[PDB]
């Protein structure tokens, strides 16, 4: 088997302006979000490819519990800015927290926070204990730990409940994370009025990410002009190009070239003036 991470993140403003929600989550799977949720639609909403996939998590449900998280998480904030007394002051509060397994075993955790971007909490599940950073948090880290029973369910948390929901989804997740998506690729050129012509090699509909793109002018690999690539979260694919630019009078042989892990072998697109 192989590496996998199941990661969220939470947004919190203590003083949202118009047209940007108060509280914010997402999650994702490896390089790419399954989920979101916000405090304006208050729905916990599956994404990309995870639009499709049925029986892996109850929406419905996930969303009581977006809410409960929500309002626990705009409590902490609430607190912080309490505790430095500027509430007319704009602050954020994020938070990051999931784990991965390696071979289907369980190769890490973490659960940190972020007061107006600096470190302000965290915790070590190895104590197991929450850690201050911030002099506020010595207050949250007393109201996390009130009770034995919180430190214990924190460590829960991390090493048995998201591991297993980690688990879970990697079963209905196979046709998504273990995809080997072979990239269709397409060579095109522009001739801008006044400037060289250009060529430009382009990979898509392809998954995993990692590629190798490039040209070559008469069997040698050149240096590009320009480069880039994106990743489609809605169809779970990414694109790589590569664009050079080509002397007014060179006749030389142009081909692209691809290399890939869905390949058997690279793949060579020369190109036809
Ligand atoms: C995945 O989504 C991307 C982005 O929506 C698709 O790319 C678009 O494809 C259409 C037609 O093929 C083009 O007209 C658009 O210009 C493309 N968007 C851009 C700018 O990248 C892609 O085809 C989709 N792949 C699959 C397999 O569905
Ligand atoms: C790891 O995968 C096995 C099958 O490969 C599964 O039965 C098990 O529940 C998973 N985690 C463990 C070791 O509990």
């Amino acid at each position: 088997d192989g590496r996998y991470s199941l990661t969220y993140i939470y947004t919190g403003l203590s003083k949202h302006v118009e047209d940007v929600p108060a509280f914010q989550a997402l999650g994702s799977l490896n390089d790419l979000q399954f989920f979101r949720y916000n405090s304006k639609d208050r729905k916990s909403q599956p994404m990309g490819l995870w639009r499709q996939v049925e029986g892996m998590e109850d929406w419905k449900q996930d969303s009581q519990l977006q809410k409960a998280r929500e309002d626990i998480f705009m409590e902490t904030l609430k607190d912080i800015v309490e505790y430095y007394k500027d509430s007319t002051g704009s602050h954020v509060l994020q938070g990051r927290f999931g784990c991965e397994i390696e071979n289907n075993r369980s190769s890490g955790a973490f659960w940190k926070y972020y007061y107006d971007g600096k470190d302000y909490i965290e915790f070590n599940k190895e104590i197991p204990a929450w850690v201050p950073f911030d002099p506020a948090a010595q207050i949250t880290k007393q109201k996390w730990e009130a009770e034995p029973v919180y430190v214990q369910r924190a460590k829960a948390y991390l090493e048995e409940e998201c591991p297993a929901t980690l688990r879970k989804y990697l079963k209905y997740s196979k046709n998504i994370l273990d995809r080997q998506d072979p990239p269709s690729v397409v060579v095109t050129s522009h001739q801008a009025p006044g400037e060289k012509k250009k060529l430009k090699c382009l990979a898509y509909d392809f998954y995993p990410g990692k590629i190798d793109v490039h040209w070559t002018r008469a069997g040698e690999v050149q240096e590009p002009e320009l480069r880039g690539d994106v990743l489609h979260n809605g169809n779970g694919t990414y694109q790589s190009w590569v664009v050079v630019a080509v002397p007014p009078q060179d006749t030389a042989p142009y081909s692209c070239h691809v290399q890939h892990s869905s390949l058997a072998q690279p793949l060579v697109v020369p190109w036809e003036a």
